[PDB]
């Protein structure tokens, strides 16, 4: 059973339920068993079309998750059954039960973690950490500034941040019950919580005079949302966007480029693990994880949806105003969900 | 006589001819005689009030220039009579005659290469220079792409990038006789002229086949026409901004800055100098001073105008569509000029 599409387009109709045979295991191959697969910007983005990469349809969705090693080729040593996974390169294709991949393909992830932090890994915290540590060389005590801070991201920024000792102001997007969400991201270590509209004021740039100006701001919004996140930026400081919409640039005043100094950048953490080792993205788990097994980091709040449910994830995935993030689960679990 | 503004606002209406009175030459100071002296965005812009920098008002106006040093104060022996000075820092005011200067305030150059190429030096190579080595390690056979090519810096960077053995590609804004100005941009170096609306063609990207993608890009348009320069940027790549207008923000795709992992930057030249010591900056001055002798660098065509005549030169300065570059003339020439 496959969540596969014979084209591009709106995933709510492009994407459909197949049924495919399991092929042979090579010495390179491993047989694996999925567990969990999130819907990401990139699977939708891969399915709309717009995206830097398109494998070959008909073609499987989903680009991460994590499944258990079943069955494993005749030399391969590295991979024991009962291991977990993840991909090591996208597209592979994750919206699915089973599969077969060469070992390659496949990076094991320590089994004694949750589960949904497992499937999450690289969209949401690996996409943090390396935000946080690839652009400005920050030290405890130093700022960073970020918007669609209740998002995946948004909330391993938070956390991640808070165990590196440094202080966030997270901007979030105006709605009724801003105080309980306010609430959250600071029990979650959050600094500061703030809603676009405030930041829009000009006397947002000193409003918060008990910390320092941050050199290192996260956009996700574009418009005039990133140009006021990059208003708040020390002399000097990087801009970093890691996702955004196609009809949604981001805008940068000419003032700013020149009397600030600022820098724009993006982050791909596809690009940055075709860049680097095994050992290197290896590293960057094991860190990880080490913070989920210290209590400094955990998974959001993720609405969990049978592989037989897609469409219902599918279309709660591409709300404007994204709630509780889709983890597709290919596992019953204690409670059935129908 | 000298050009002074009450207040900030539209410079036609602002800027009034004044006479004052010169100072005492103290031992640090230095009076000099103006020769010429740019109008340059940065002087419109710090009458119009939304620039980096703003002096106390009534000022006097123009931040850059070239004057011969006339008399000198009890120590100082770093400058002698008859030394052609340019301003060390950023709102000396420049539209005048005579005035006093503390050593400090001025920088020697010299005196053998024509008037109008040291009253320019500043706004024009120093900042093309500047662009073409700060940011992208550039060898002899690579690429860069800019905009607004016939411009006082966009001349400059095409004799300079020659004169380096790199291959440009200029963007100029589509008119009547975009032939001739081809030719002459050719003549000074430029190995390809292409109209913005060439650029926006999707077919643009990979149109000059025997020329290597630029990691370079220089931009003083902003909008559309920046994206569009973003867009023709190898992987990796860098744009700098060194000029445009408040309502014409730069506008950077989500895919350009995560997929093709591209910069954005600004330069000031200002700050430059003030990052770097006088000996820097001296070095820089002769560097380009050895381009003007050894024939590999001239200034573009300019209007003399004189003082009396600054009205007819403001306003032909602030045209939508740029034409001449208005440059100040506190001389008499061979051929005089009402
Ligand atoms: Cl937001
Ligand atoms: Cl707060
Ligand atoms: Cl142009
Ligand atoms: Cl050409
Ligand atoms: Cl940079």
């Amino acid at each position: 059973r496959a969540l596969v599409y014979g084209h591009h387009g709106d995933p709510a109709k492009v994407v459909e339920l197949k049924n495919l045979e399991l092929a042979a295991v090579r010495g390179s191959d491993v047989r694996v068993k999925m567990l969990a697969a999130p819907i990401n910007p990139s699977d939708i983005n891969m399915i709309q079309g717009n995206y830097g990469l398109l494998p070959e349809l008909p073609a499987v969705g989903g680009n991460e998750g994590v499944a258990q090693v079943v069955a494993v080729g005749s030399n391969v040593t590295g991979l024991k059954p009962g291991d977990w996974v993840i991909p090591a390169n996208a597209g592979l294709g994750t919206w699915r039960t089973e599969a077969v991949f060469s070992e390659e393909a496949l990076i094991q992830v320590p089994s004694d973690i949750p589960l949904q932090s497992a499937a999450t890994l690289q969209v949401n915290p690996c996409t943090a950490y390396r935000m946080l540590m690839d652009f400005e060389q920050l030290q405890p005590g130093d700022s960073v500034i970020q918007n669609a801070s209740n998002s995946g991201v948004g909330q391993a920024v938070i956390q991640i941040a808070a165990a590196l000792g440094l202080r966030t102001i997270n901007v979030v997007r105006d709605r009724p019950d801003i105080q309980k969400l306010s609430d959250r991201l600071k029990s979650l270590g959050a600094e500061h919580v703030i809603t676009e509209e405030e930041l829009r004021r000009p006397e947002m740039k000193n409003f918060f005079k008990d910390m320092p100006q941050p050199r290192l701001a996260l956009n996700c919004v574009g418009g005039k949302s990133s140009t006021e996140l990059l208003r708040q930026l020390a002399r000097g400081g990087t801009m970093v966007t890691y996702g955004g919409m196609a009809k949604q640039p981001v805008v940068a005043s000419v003032s700013l480029l020149i009397f600030k100094d600022l820098k724009l950048r993006g982050f791909w953490l596809s690009q940055w693990k075709k860049d680097h080792s095994p050992d290197q993205f290896k590293e960057l788990i094991l860190t990880l994880c080490d913070l989920i097994r210290r209590g400094q980091l955990t998974a959001p709040a993720c609405s969990q949806v049978p592989l037989q449910d897609y469409q219902s994830a599918l279309e709660a995935s591409m709300k404007p105003f994204i709630s509780s993030k889709q983890i597709l689960t290919m596992l019953e679990h204690h409670h059935h969900h129908h």
